[PDB]
């Protein structure tokens, strides 16, 4: 049989339900969302890391001429200079009365440390959510893991179970992101082929070990200015360390709902938000006919004591009369309250307690023992402790915090002035006629 | 758990109380003031004889 139900997106929050079929005892169904797995689609754009300038041996043409030539190396620079003043420990490298000239050039390349200090700029889209569900029926536990989509049931025992789509779409990830040393940072990285000195991603490459590179970081050559042969180079500070210094806090400290983000899939997990509708198919053989089910008689409830606690602290008791030994389930069709155990033994005239929780102080509702129903009411008090991180609000508040006494007072407050005005008008018209008599 | 109660100053007078907690049986609490000890601060002034 197939049953439909909506569940909150949250871990460690079992949800209990029942299936009604004529001649079959209502079957307890427990559903647990073990964890969440939001995996988006992303594409590798480029990589960046601290670089190193190249300072190759300059070219010296003595007492003659020469011309500059470009080079395919990324961020390359070249420039000639006449009237050079070459000196070295060995002395004047060559000789002519200041006629000689020298060509200098430089370029950049990623340093060896980059191999492990690389930071990759990622473009992401189409967040996809994966949900793992564990379902208990007839004290039998089955499992499945399915994409949140409502069109691809998973495989578990060759059982087709579907979930979603989500009520709302949530994704902490933004279109542009960066990954560095296992830390993910939300930032609008410059597009590939865009070089801006003193900025993130100044050096860009298709792959870490790509021979072809493109970069621009405003390198300007300086004229020789000293005795010896030297190439003074002026360049802006590397942008990688710049972004490192003031990169801001990591996404791990900014993700809403406490998403637990992992890097190797670049995906979130254990993050709770939204609702999920699901349809569960259960084999008919799993069901049990009511003929063999225990029969109960003259059952009654009693709230020994309840507390309006965030955690599961509510208690209840039931007393029953029966004729057959065995087990029956227990349920509460009121969403405001949730039980703890789904089934229990049954005796001829036994009475058993129950643990439960509620989201309202007016503990009035209907609970079913085995197949039969029964009303049960009480009032609950706020707790002394008022800060706890354990599961809370298994059912969200439904403006039911208002008390029965509050309803009685509000009813006694509003007055029936409409009846007063109606009676006044009626007597007024009657008197008007009586005086039209004259 | 913490509970507040007022007791008379007197020996050999047990006082009984209960603590109410949801889902917990009320726990009997007996309190006895075995004795009193009023100790003041004093300073030696001098001696005579
Ligand atoms: C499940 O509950 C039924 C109901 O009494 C019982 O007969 C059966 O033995 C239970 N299964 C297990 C594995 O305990």
């Amino acid at each position: 049989f197939e049953h439909a139900t909506t569940v909150p997106n949250v871990p460690g929050i079992p949800y209990k339900a029942l299936v009604e079929r004529a001649g079959y005892a209502p079957l307890n169904l427990e559903i647990t969302v073990v964890s969440s797995e939001l995996t988006p689609s992303t594409n590798k754009e480029y990589v960046t890391c601290k670089f190193h300038t190249v300072v190759p041996s300059p070219q010296v043409k003595c007492c003659g001429s020469l011309e500059c030539k470009a080079s395919s190396k990324a961020d390359y620079t070249c420039r000639v200079f006449g009237g050079v003043y070459p000196f070295m420990w060995g002395g004047a490298q060559c000789f002519c009365d200041s006629e000689n000239t020298q060509l200098s050039e430089a370029y950049v390349e990623f340093a060896p440390d980059c191999t492990i200090d690389h930071a990759v700029a990622l473009k992401v889209h189409t967040a996809a959510l994966k949900v793992g569900l564990r379902i208990v029926y007839g004290n039998t536990t089955a499992r499945l893991d399915t994409f949140v989509n409502g069109v691809t049931p998973g495989s578990s025992r060759d059982l087709k179970v579907i979930a979603g789509p989500i009520s709302a779409a949530f994704s902490p990830f933004d279109h542009k992101v960066v990954i560095r040393k296992g830390l993910v940072y939300n930032y609008d990285f410059p597009e590939y082929g865009a070089m801006n000195p003193g900025a993130f991603g100044d050096i860009q490459a298709s792959s870490l070990d790509a021979t072809d590179i493109v970069a621009r970081t405003d390198i300007r050559l300086l004229k020789p200015s000293v005795k010896n042969i030297h190439v003074p180079y002026t360049q802006a500070v590397s942008g990688y360390e710049m972004w490192k210094n003031n990169s801001g806090r990591p996404l791990q400290e900014t993700a809403p709902f406490g998403c637990k983000i992992e890097v190797e899939p670049l995906r979130a997990t254990n993050c709770a938000y939204g609702h999920i509708p699901i349809s569960i198919d259960i084999p008919d053989a799993a069901f049990v006919r009511s003929s063999e089910s225990p029969t109960i008689l003259e059952v009654s409830c009693t709230v020994a004591d309840c507390i309006y606690s965030a955690d599961f602290g509510g208690s209840l008791t039931l007393q029953y009369k029966a004729n057959r030994e065995g087990h029956c389930p227990v349920h509460s069709h009121s969403t405001t309250a949730v039980l703890k155990e789904a089934t229990t033994h049954v005796t001829a005239t036994g009475s058993i307690t129950l643990h439960f929780s509620t989201s309202s102080p007016q503990a009035n509702f209907i609970v079913s023992l085995c197949g039969k129903k029964t009303t049960c009411n009480a009032e609950c008090k706020p707790p002394a402790d008022h800060i706890i991180g354990e599961p809370h609000k298994v059912d969200q508040e439904f403006q039911a915090a208002v008390s029965k006494t509050s309803w009685n007072w509000l009813l006694a407050l509003f007055g029936g002035a409409s009846s007063l005005i109606v009676v006044g008008l009626i007597v007024l018209v009657c008197s008007s006629m009586l005086i039209n008599t004259r």
